[PDB]
């Protein structure tokens, strides 16, 4: 009947968790200048989220991906995020173009999943 | 305990079904090339896709809506949006502005509805 | 098992409530012209709408606040945003750049939050 939080700072809470659900805060890339690498720390970082929080890959019901350059990196994006997935057990997905809130920022991807 | 998924392929589903919430992936248009049309296209999915998911339109609780160029297709937009619409059962609704993955879609709504 | 609705019209309902989640429509500002006072007045009609449907500011599980301009308000959405949240308290936050339906409105915030 509570919301929990893990990793909260003055803005956000890396991820809320709340019954049976969990809300993750949009992930940021780590180090990478470009597209395939930050997708892919991106996609890391969400996959050490749904840890802590008590879920998985595999129980993804939505994630918004915002990119930078949507006609630029949208194959890039595509390349990486279905390498990541669980074979066969793809999210609901919505993918559009936002700048982010640095313009180096290519990628950001907000993902709400199911606890385990 | 498990989400169930409907139209599945390697980068989406087209639904994921959890407990009794239905996540539905952003909806694009058909073959309409303009605003009308092609909003009327995204409804038309997004009700086939509740349907196949065990909701309906009544039953919708939250919509975004991505507008190519909101100043420009607004009105249009809700034109026909409050059409589609079940009277007085209206869900709740954020429209922005953002380029999609194709320069020809003007509109793509992404819903979260509840099961019945 | 039915959603309930505040504040419907044509287009939208402020609030959906659905067993113990509330959905928020899109907040706009009041009558400010600068972010700092938009940013204040976007948030207190989030807390009247938590109120009205349930909840409070401490059970707010999920944000997408959408800026004008990210570069230029970000900083100044921040500050505002930090000062209002309830201390140790932050939801689940993702923040992107979205032109909005008025070109006069430069922050509009989305919130998802548990019934108390």
């Amino acid at each position: 009947m509570e919301p929990t939080r893990i990793a909260t700072n003055d803005r956000l809470s890396a991820a809320v968790c709340f019954d049976a659900l969990v809300f993750l805060s949009g992930q940021v890339p780590g180090q990478a200048e470009d597209i395939h690498g930050q997708t892919r720390e991106v996609l890391a970082k969400i996959d050490a989220l749904l840890a802590e929080a008590g879920s998985r890959k595999e129980r993804i019901l939505s994630a918004t991906i915002y990119l930078k350059d949507i006609a630029r990196d949208f194959a890039a994006l595509n390349e990486v995020w279905t390498q990541w997935l669980p074979t066969g057990q793809a999210p609901s997905r919505t993918t559009v173009q936002a700048e982010l809130a640095r313009p180096s920022v290519l990628v950001e991807i907000t993902v709400v999943a199911a606890r385990g």
